[PDB]
């Protein structure tokens, strides 16, 4: 099955604007993570594969993606980074739980859709 483009933007793009949508969970990822703004110098020794919403969304406004499984897999590396890099106490770690929790939520029907 080929996916167009478009086709994946008209799918996908409702599923990424409702993690955007969670206040106050979504904050700290709709922009790439700037290690020395942040103080967190140490973070791209932990994190090689940086992503967030921002870069997620502009994937796929330029056609980055020829699967549906590639959007999914950003998420969730978006998620897996989080997880990896924060204390299980912060409210990064806390708030990629929920985004998780949104995700698999709105992904399930758009993927039987797709
Ligand atoms: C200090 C440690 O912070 C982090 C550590 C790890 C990670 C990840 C993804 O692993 C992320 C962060 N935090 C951020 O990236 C971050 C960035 C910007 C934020 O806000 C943006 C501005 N607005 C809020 C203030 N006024 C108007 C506009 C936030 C934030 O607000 O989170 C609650 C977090």
């Amino acid at each position: 099955k080929i996916f167009k483009p478009e086709e994946l933007r008209q799918a996908l793009m409702p599923t990424l604007e409702a993690l955007y949508r969670q206040d106050p969970e979504s904050l700290p990822f709709r922009q790439p993570v700037d290690p020395q703004l942040l103080g967190i110098p140490d973070y791209f020794d932990i994190v090689k594969n940086p992503m967030d919403l921002s870069t997620i969304k502009r994937k796929l406004d330029t056609g980055q993606y020829q699967e549906p499984w590639q959007y999914v897999d950003d998420v969730w590396l978006m998620f897996n980074n989080a997880w990896l890099y924060n204390r299980k106490t912060s409210r990064v770690y806390k708030f990629c739980s929920k985004l998780a929790e949104v995700f698999e939520q709105e992904i399930d029907p758009v993927m039987q859709s797709l």
